[PDB]
């Protein structure tokens, strides 16, 4: 006979929910009543849903976390439901707050879940109540080999819980730089400095470090409950310490079941929810597939709790607050995460962190109601004639692009930064490159000819140049180490971490550049002055920074050791104020550096002296020269004096492995080029004790000529 259309139930849940037990309940439902009820669980249905909602695909029923909801009910999707009194009090209260959209209720709360305290008993039967009471108990482990407490610093998702302590901070504002935030960010920082945390810690750090019994305490939600069991860490769950007497505030998530607007069945959607779902047999057989962790129906929850973790789980949801929805917890999440990493590190002070914070929120949520409020949503999204510009300073416009989905006049991106999270071929790209195959990718795509490097783009720029390419501030502090400073005992001494350092050290401020930025198109330039590269050869050098100018009336710029001890004079100096040293001066310490910290295993030679304020290269095909190896050597090595216009020498090298016998070198320096740049030197090219000398012409370096040479 014909078909039928409000015969079903069609529910949605995600996939890693315990949808075989909901399904049961649906079987149950439809024993009852005849209505059949089909449980699935798409790929990224939360996407979906806006799409289908309508259509014959919509589901009747959708489950997720309530931070979907608002957007789901902004667009008029989920239908208003209708609980009674009676059946409102089966619940907990704070449950129906994530769900309610003033006055009205566009979901049923499931399950809430949220942060708790873990520990180790056996290293830690009694856990602090306080934060206050941290360090001396991390002093205590300390001594047996131990720390207190290692949990995940680089996520406000894991810190604000005591940020927000203070003041007990809601959402809408006070904002995000109010007294108490202040107070709770200065109190982790303080952790830090006195060594009873570490600013790098993150995720897999902190979870491998309790698993193997090394830290007494770390910070988690019951997603991390696997890991530790099958750890058989002795471990405990429970209430998060106060700080400044007030509970910490872990952010909520209530998963949800709402009812969709254009269902055709929503008495038998809510008679399922509500006579089937949220009863203690219905919890069950969902829980029992999967774990809901703390579920929103008191009489369930109230059994639920003879599993002390659970009951931890409830308290802390209890004391925390409901997590805004996705749109208004981003804008809270971009601005929070660099100011809490910043701080941590020592990048800024807790103060001008969060003063930076609230005003990026500022930005960020004026950007995301721009985007809500304005024509063309859905076709910006996907991310021509019919689009439309928005005005405002060039500072701006990458924030316009990726927060507010619109397209801004003034645009950073477009005017040739490109990025290397994301392979686009631009400025910062190629001077992060990390290495020349990847550089020649950017500069083919852009038809490079030369490039100009200076000492501030060698130095205080390439953190912004870095932060570019990598899209994101903390990403970029990969490219940087730690501090130069004096004891105060007189001895001269490099530490990873500032907090590392001496009491009453004197310390040059100055952020030594990591392993990683050595190995960088920038650093290959301006610092290692080419060397090493085969398709680029320097052609011209300006003058040197005026204070080394000045430094050669009376010191041999020659003498590496006449330079150091200048360099380090000049830097403490200006370190009493808390001044970082001059640029040539920053550039003779990072030459310094490299040679004491990474020389070794790198290999490239550099002289401690300063150079060239401004240098050009010109990027060549070079003189491909291979032959055989006859000596018994694994690599093939090329090296030649280079002098620059400024009378300045430096050495280029190049060291290449043999292959099955022979070996190829690329060389970017011709003998007979008309620059003022140039080899005073043949190039020597050796395999063990075969040393052969060799100049090529201007031609063989432009038309990429191959010459053969047997060695």
């Amino acid at each position: 006979g014909m078909k039928i259309e409000e015969g079903k139930l069609v529910i949605w849940i995600n996939g890693d929910k315990g949808y075989n037990g909901l399904a049961e309940v649906g079987k149950k439902f439809e024993k009852d009543t005849g209505i059949k009820v089909t449980v699935e669980h798409p790929d990224k249905l939360e996407e979906k849903f806006p799409q289908v909602a309508a259509t014959g695909d919509g589901p009747d029923i959708i489950f997720w976390a309530h931070d979907r909801f608002g957007g789901y009910a902004q667009s008029g999707l989920l239908a208003e439901i209708t609980p009674d009194k009676a059946f409102q009090d089966k619940l907990y209260p704070f449950t129906w707050d994530a769900v309610r959209y003033n006055g009205k209720l566009i979901a049923y709360p499931i399950a809430v879940e949220a942060l708790s305290l873990i520990y180790n008993k056996d290293l830690l039967p009694n856990p602090p109540k306080t934060w206050e009471e941290i360090p001396a108990l991390d002093k205590e482990l300390k001594a047996k080999g131990k720390s207190a407490l290692m949990f995940n610093l680089q996520e406000p998702y894991f810190t604000w819980p005591l940020i927000a302590a203070d003041g007990g901070y809601a959402f809408k504002d006070v904002g995000v730089d109010n007294a108490g935030a202040k107070a709770g960010l200065t109190f982790l920082v303080d952790l830090i400095k006195n060594k009873h945390m570490n600013a790098d810690t993150d995720y897999s750090i902190a979870e491998a470090a309790f698993n193997k019994g090394e830290t007494a305490m770390t910070i988690n939600g019951p997603w991390a409950w696997s890991n530790i069991d099958t750890s058989k860490v002795n471990y405990g769950v429970t209430v998060l310490p106060t700080f400044k007497g007030q509970p910490s505030k872990p952010f909520v998530g209530v998963l949800s079941a709402g009812i969709n607007a254009a269902s055709p069945n929503k008495e038998l959607a809510k008679e399922f929810l509500e006579n089937y779902l949220l009863t203690d047999e219905g919890l069950e057989a969902v829980n029992k597939d999967k774990p809901l962790g703390a579920v929103a129906l008191k009489s369930y929850e109230e059994e639920l709790a003879k599993d002390p973790r659970i009951a931890a789980t409830m308290e802390n949801a209890q004391k925390g607050e409901i997590m805004p929805n996705i749109p208004q917890m981003s804008a809270f999440w971009y601005a929070v995460r660099t100011a809490v990493i910043n701080a941590a590190s020592g990048r800024q002070t807790v103060d001008e962190a969060l003063k930076d914070a609230q005003t990026n929120k500022q930005w960020y949520d004026a950007l995301t109601w721009m985007r809500e409020n304005t024509p063309d949503g859905e076709k910006y999204d996907e991310y021509p004639f019919e689009t439309y510009g928005v005005i405002s300073w060039w500072d701006y416009g990458h924030w316009i692009e990726a927060v507010a989905h619109r397209m801004p006049i003034a645009n950073p991106f477009q005017a040739g930064i490109g990025n290397k999270y994301n392979n686009v071929p631009g400025a910062s790209s190629f001077f992060t490159a990390e290495n020349e195959s990847y550089a020649e990718f950017v500069a083919e795509k852009l038809n490079v000819k030369y490039v100009v490097s200076d000492i501030e783009m060698e130095t205080g720029k390439y953190y912004a140049m870095a932060v570019w390419a990598e899209g994101d501030l903390p990403l970029a502090e990969k490219y940087y180490g730690g501090y130069f400073y004096y004891s105060p005992t007189g001895t001269f001494g490099y530490a990873n971490s500032q907090w590392d350092i001496p009491l009453n050290s004197i310390i040059i401020p100055l952020r030594i550049p990591s392993e990683l930025y050595y190995s960088t198109m920038e650093a290959k330039l301006h610092l290692f002055d080419g060397s090493g590269l085969s398709h680029y050869r320097m052609i011209y050098e300006s003058d040197y920074p005026a204070e080394w100018k000045s430094y050669s009336s009376q010191v041999n710029l020659n003498n590496e050791s006449q330079v150091l001890q200048t360099a380090l004079y000049e830097a403490v100096m200006r370190a009493r104020y808390g001044v970082s040293p001059t640029m040539g001066t920053q550039e003779v310490l990072y030459k310094y550096a490299y040679t004491q910290l990474y020389e070794k295993k790198m290999g490239i030679p550099v002289k401690i002296a300063p150079s060239g304020y401004v240098k050009i290269f010109e990027r060549v095909k070079g003189a491909v020269v291979t032959g055989k190896v006859s000596a018994n050597v694994t690599e093939v090595s090329v090296n030649a004096t280079i002098k620059t216009n400024q009378n300045r020498t430096f050495e280029y090298w190049q060291t290449v492995e043999v292959k099955n016998g022979t070996y190829t070198v690329v060389l970017p320096y011709s003998h007979n080029s008309d620059y003022p740049v140039k080899p005073i030197t043949p190039y020597h090219i050796k395999a063990g004790n075969v040393v052969k000398e060799i100049t090529i012409y201007e031609s063989q370096v432009q038309n990429g000529e191959i010459i053969q040479l047997d060695l």
